[PDB]
């Protein structure tokens, strides 16, 4: 595979400076709505306000003092872009972030990035910035480096509960799996993973039911971060590590987001609900998995999302 | 005074089985606005989504069981009828909560989510305290205070005990306050452990009688209160005033757009789903009020009290069912 336990053990050495030991959340009264005892790792808490920072911490500080001295380039429309930005300032390097976007704007600049606006475009604008400064592309999903960085998520979190047996990831490129799974599986080869996917971009939970990487035409979810379809080096790993996709239609996991909120008060993004929608869905609760699982981790991914509405209703309120 | 080191840790002791452990967070980019390093001590993440089952807790577990044996009561709109459920339920006894009849319906479902036995009342304070002494009389139950008791303001004081174990360098503290007890615990813990610790409480201008009390030199209370922050509407207790007089250094008051705007930081900077009234004190760390005062030059480790997480958010919610409908659409 495009990682190994070695790889992501050297990504934890790597990033140990730089990225936050994420805390371990739960709630007994979850824990009765599931039947299961439910474990959250709270990447939500993390630096820039989601994992990616793992990954693309590990990517650029991967780099020898030749490369890296270009700068780095990327181009996101979500949590990647500040995730880079922030990687590259505690490197001491520039970052070009192609920008798209939304709120996540406002994070890159939070972190100095250097932002050349998009409007295709996208890759041209990369293109012309990657000739012409020799920056190097940092991936969201698809290389040895972020998909190493992503499984020190499975070290903490099997330092943090040991006992766990099986683990729920949101899943959009499968960069973040593909690292869980690698690190877990090597870890303790019992150890289940399952995908939590939205029903309105479910290429994932396709392809593996096809056996090939499926894309979608189109994509159709308020989970912003879930919208891509599963890179070359992810794939793999989606196809022989992880058990199945538990797919989730938006209801369920904005249902899922409030009780986030109301319950746990951790501030989400839908995104990041999507593994809870799974445990809590009727799909887990009547498979093999679930009378099979008894402590469940559940990757709480990012708490980036615009509440807007909320501050305006209040500041109206007075 | 009427708690002291000895009540607090007495209280540590007899909670410990039964309340969490808090969190501390903190942010790097909330530091550089304030020019301090802040760290904030999460009770929204306590059992019942605030610190007050800490002092439920303590009254409660502190009663032999002849005196339990005919439960407990409080009266109630907010996080305190939530606490004293809880802490009921795990000891197995009944709790007879006085409720006003239009208190928040979820403020209601915290105490049902606990098994708590309501009894309703009109909203006026001496409607309340008219039903909490008939159910008195009637049970003989054991009267619970949200502020001013030994075993609720000792119970409260393990805040402290957990946060300068956990951030030593802590030098100031700054908490909501609303009858005392909070601020009364945190400042008898903080100040036995290192009596140079400054604490300062965090008022709303709309409900500002701990500021003017401090002013006045006694207990003063308002003809009404205006505030959004609704934990922070009560008035003083004869047990926590002698401590707010003497070991609160300053009341920091703050209006309602900045609680709102500190709310909002700490939705989206440290991701954590506070109330308005666990928000004030980061409000309280950002006014010019206290960048001005000479307790932020003194200081350089600065604690916030989050103190609860208790929250509506239908509205958010609605919102959010209506947007992936369109979306779909
Ligand atoms: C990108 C993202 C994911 C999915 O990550 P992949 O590695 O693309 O599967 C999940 N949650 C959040 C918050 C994200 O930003
Ligand atoms: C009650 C309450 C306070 C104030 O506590 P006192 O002991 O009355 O000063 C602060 N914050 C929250 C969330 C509360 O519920
Ligand atoms: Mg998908
Ligand atoms: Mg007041």
């Amino acid at each position: 595979y495009a990682a190994d336990i070695d790889s992501i053990r050297e990504a934890q050495a790597r990033i140990a400076p730089y990225v936050h030991r994420t805390p371990v959340m739960s709630s007994t009264s979850i824990d009765a709505m599931v039947g299961k005892k439910l474990f959250f790792k709270c990447e939500c808490f993390q630096k820039a306000g989601a994992f990616k920072i793992r990954g693309a911490s590990n990517s650029i500080f991967a780099l020898d003092d030749e490369q890296v001295s270009k700068g780095v380039v990327t181009h996101s429309s979500g949590n990647h872009a500040a995730a880079v930005a922030l990687a590259a300032k505690l490197r001491g390097i520039p970052a070009h972030i192609v920008i798209p976007a939304p709120s996540k704007v406002e994070n890159v600049k939070c972190y100095g990035g250097h932002i050349i606006w998009s409007d295709e475009s996208r890759e041209y604008v990369s293109k012309r910035v990657q000739e012409e400064t020799g920056a190097v592309l940092i991936h969201p999903i698809n290389s040895k480096y972020t998909i190493s960085g992503q499984g020190t998520v499975s070290l903490e979190l099997l330092e943090q509960v040991p006992e766990i047996d099986t683990i729920i990831v949101p899943i959009s490129g499968g960069g973040l799996i593909s690292g869980v799974a690698l690190a877990a599986k090597a870890i303790n080869p019992s150890i289940r993973i399952l995908a939590a996917e939205p029903k309105g971009a479910d290429d994932s939970a396709q392809s593996k039911a096809a056996g090939k990487i499926i894309t979608l035409p189109s994509t159709n979810t308020i989970a912003d971060g879930l919208r891509a379809f599963l890179g070359d080096l992810t794939w793999p790993v989606v196809r022989d590590l992880v058990d199945d996709v538990i797919v989730v239609d938006d209801t369920a996991i904005v249902d899922a987001m409030k009780m986030c909120y109301e319950i746990l008060k951790v501030a989400v993004e839908p995104s990041g609900a999507i593994g809870l929608a799974a445990a809590l869905s009727d799909e887990f609760k009547q498979s093999s998995a679930w009378h099979e699982s008894s402590k469940i981790g559940i990757i709480v991914s990012g708490g980036n999302v615009d509440l807007g509405t909320l501050w305006q209703s209040m500041y109206k309120h007075l």
